[PDB]
């Protein structure tokens, strides 16, 4: 079987880290992670890129003696992975259903006899022909679970292949698993762990905040001569384009093209050595910039591009954040712009309530809405995000375009004291709108059968608009004092820091809400 490189595991993990893959110090969590998992305790890595991710299980990897596996749907990256390892001088290999069933057998022949030290392999071949029985007899010491959210409904990229990982860790109870992932808010972290069964596990979820990045948003308004203007106003700073549309791509490449702008359209469209070419180009720095569909994800990811456009809204905040995230990624100054019209969001919404009903749109629902009030957000766009993921933060951020323009403030004490008191009344089972509703003191026979009419609550807001409490809600959603249970039909729920609030203790301020 592939060999322990280091006598002392300890002191081995910086080592490696080093001398195999040249870095010079662990970055925040990283060294947690490696040295429970080589005490062989389950884990959950929530980690900002896939860069730190990786040599979370390919250190442990490489200090074990057994072979490591890391299931990933993602195929043609995982191809990449293992060419870089093997010019590493690790033992790394890949197995799925696209290569020839001959080249598959090599890989296996590879792990059986003790070749390899690390198979990367597609959640599908792994749970097929009969490939657990054969993996059982390779020395496995380590299995990973790469994009772990994917095994979540809850999550924003749920894959029906992933649901039979499941099975796992009953048929190899003594082996060490870990799940990592870039995006995954509470619940979904709460899914990930109970789906893969991982026993009592360390879970390390490192900070959603990229300081260098500055998030903004546009107004659209003639969007196309915007989007000029805005590549105009970077002077020559690299840049991703996300659209929607093949069209859209080859339309943006070719107007920046005629203004003498090095620009290249990518998408699933081009053929694979066009796709590699345009990658190569970007990452070298000979294009400036690349205009692409959400295909253009991760993999490349060249550490300085200088800004991210969104044209179109995402559908989600993990894809805006997966997606903005690509920007600055050595930490030198970077932007996140995302041109936004109010009938986008309209359109979203009826693609999606013409959907089948059921438990999967609202989940879809749930995600659209929040993705929504980010855009029409009043709250710093930063504490939007963290919060969307747990991260509990108020303090503003200062490099946001709502931080560098802030909406005039008021004493919001008595509106959030009766907002937080509705939403704690009615036990934390009900969405924004029955909420505001019970605020406003509305003739509802479903809040007559709940007997919320008789709350002191009841009725206290009616002086002010639906759009005035929906506002203040959505700030202290975007404050963290509030939770959007989606496991709850979106039910709203107090957090640890609405205390001071509620009981009146601390003063807070809010954006006067926008007339809309
Ligand atoms: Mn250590
Ligand atoms: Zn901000």
């Amino acid at each position: 079987m592939a060999q322990a490189e280091v006598l002392n595991l300890e002191s081995g993990a910086k080592q490696v880290l080093q001398e195999t893959f040249g870095y010079q110090q662990f970055r925040p969590g990283q060294e947690e992670i490696i040295d429970t998992v080589l005490s062989g305790r389950d884990c959950l890595v929530v980690m900002p890129t896939g860069g730190g991710k990786s040599l979370c299980y390919q250190i442990p990897a490489l200090l074990l003696n057994g072979l490591t596996v890391v299931v990933s749907p993602l195929i043609s990256l995982m191809k990449d992975q293992v060419d870089q390892l093997q010019a590493n001088g690790v033992a790394a290999a890949c197995l799925n259903s696209t290569q020839t069933r001959e080249q598959q057998l090599e890989v296996m022949t590879g792990c059986r006899t003790g070749q390899i030290r690390l198979l990367y392999i597609a959640p599908e071949r792994l749970m097929l022909d009969n490939f657990l029985e054969h993996l059982a007899h390779w020395n496995p010491v380590l299995l990973a679970v790469d994009e772990a959210h994917c095994i979540s409904q809850w999550g924003h990229d749920f894959r029906p292949e992933y649901a039979a990982l499941g099975q796992l860790r009953q048929r190899f109870p003594t082996l060490p698993f870990m799940a990592l992932t870039a995006t995954a808010d509470d619940t979904t972290r709460q899914d990930i762990v109970r789906l893969l069964g991982l026993n009592d596990p360390l879970i390390q979820i490192s900070s959603f905040d990229r300081p260098n990045i500055r998030y903004m948003l546009m107004e659209k308004f003639k969007p196309l001569d915007q989007l000029m203007r805005y590549v105009q106003e970077q002077r020559g700073k690299s840049g991703i384009i996300y659209c929607n549309s093949r069209a859209k791509v080859e339309d943006t490449a070719a107007r920046l093209q005629s203004k003498g702008i090095s620009a290249a359209a990518y998408h699933a469209g081009l053929e694979n050595n066009v796709r590699a070419d345009v990658q190569e180009k970007f990452q070298r720095d000979d294009l400036q910039i690349v205009v692409a569909t959400v295909a253009f994800g991760m993999g490349i990811n060249k550490p300085n591009v200088r800004f991210v456009v969104h044209f179109d809204i995402p559908r989600n905040i993990e894809s805006y954040y997966q997606e903005t995230g690509r920007a600055g990624r050595d930490g030198l100054p970077a932007e996140a712009m995302l041109f936004y019209d109010p009938a986008d969001m309209a359109w979203l919404r009826r693609c999606l309530e013409e959907k089948p009903q059921g438990q999967l749109q609202d989940i879809e629902r749930h995600k659209l809405n929040a993705m929504g009030a980010f855009a029409e957000a009043q709250t710093c766009r930063r504490l939007v995000l963290l919060n969307y993921f747990g991260e509990g933060r108020q303090e503003p951020c200062g490099n946001c375009d709502i931080c560098l323009d802030p909406p005039k403030q008021y004493d919001g004490s008595t509106d959030a004291q009766i907002a937080l008191s509705t939403i704690g009344r009615v036990n934390q089972r009900f969405g924004m709108g029955y909420v505001v509703e019970v605020i406003r003191g509305a003739n509802n026979q479903r809040i007559r059968d709940y007997g919320h009419d008789k709350l002191k609550v009841y009725g206290m807001g009616r002086d002010k608009s639906h759009e005035h409490w929906v506002s203040v809600i959505r700030q202290l959603i975007h404050l963290g004092l509030v939770t959007q249970n989606i496991a709850q039909h979106s039910a709203l729920q107090l957090t640890e820091a609405a205390r001071p609030v509620l009981r009146g203790e601390s003063s807070l301020q809010l954006a006067v809400p926008r007339i809309v």
